[PDB]
């Protein structure tokens, strides 16, 4: 289905099932198929799951503008909002947690019962003084190079990374990385390098402060992506009253990967019981 956002552009999303919402909130380079896996568990377990694209990827308007955290939020509550839904848990991987915290910091938290960071950027990605253990520059300079050298190509070469499939012994298949392909070739090339710039430099160390709802923080201990130390760790002592579970050995990609994806289903389901 679609939702017309205030600007007239297309929001694409799943929307599943009966009972209290979940709504999914995905990460870059994809788009709500990255929740296909826990969309089925959550409506099995008599919840509604609702999963939408971002602007810019997968059915989603193929806009040029409005990549930046700001209007991901706004866009995200014209959803809510159309959809009337209350009593929601919010649930986002990688930069879908910036879309989560922004969205907390400029609506505020009427509509929300709880919610879930899996592998998310907050606080802040880039390596400076204050945050020794982030990312440095030259790891975002690369990623947008990527993106403009040949994208298709550099979506293969990334999957590599996304799941730790360096790993010996991993259960990364190569359908894995075949559909992580498959869902960044729906993106925008404008979305491709903006988001870089966006989950890269953000910092949501304030509105982190704004929580007042029950939150999970859920992180690998091997993502290759988004450094645990930097940010899974540090959104759990920021939030008020979060529980971080440390997954060790996961990688960035725990939605997807066989054996993880179960592991967090049943992490999820538990946490929505309250």
């Amino acid at each position: 289905p679609i939702c017309t956002t205030r600007d007239g552009v297309e929001i694409f999303y799943k929307d599943w099932g009966q009972g209290r919402p979940v709504v999914f909130i995905h990460g870059w380079p994809l788009n709500g198929d990255a929740w296909q896996d826990q969309l089925k568990a959550v409506v099995d377990a008599g919840y509604r799951g609702i999963a939408h694209d971002r602007r810019g990827h997968g059915h989603s308007t193929p806009v040029w503008d409005g990549y930046d955290f700001d209007t991901f939020a706004d866009d995200l509550n014209d959803l809510l909002t159309d959809l009337d839904l209350r009593d929601v848990t919010l649930v986002a991987h990688s930069m879908g947690g910036g879309e989560l915290a922004r969205y907390v910091g400029r609506h505020g938290t009427g509509r929300l019962r709880s919610a879930v960071l899996l592998s998310a950027i907050p606080p802040v990605m880039i390596k400076s003084d204050k945050n020794p253990d982030g990312v440095p520059d030259e790891v975002f300079d690369a990623l947008k190079n990527g993106v403009l050298t040949e994208r298709s190509q550099f979506w293969k070469d990334t999957a590599e990374g996304f799941f730790s499939a360096n790993r010996p012994g991993n259960k990364v298949t190569q359908g894995n990385k075949d559909a992580f392909w498959y869902m960044a070739m729906a993106q925008t090339i404008e979305g491709g390098v903006r988001c870089v710039d966006a989950f890269g430099y953000t910092d949501f160390t304030e509105d982190l402060k704004k929580f007042d709802i029950p939150t999970l923080v859920v992180h690998g201990d091997d993502d290759q992506v988004v450094p645990i130390d930097a940010t899974g760790r540090k959104s759990a002592q920021i939030i008020p009253n979060a529980e971080l579970k440390v997954y060790e050995g996961s990688s960035h990609g725990i939605a997807m990967v066989p054996g993880d994806k179960e592991k967090f289903n049943r992490d999820l389901l538990e946490f929505l019981n309250k």
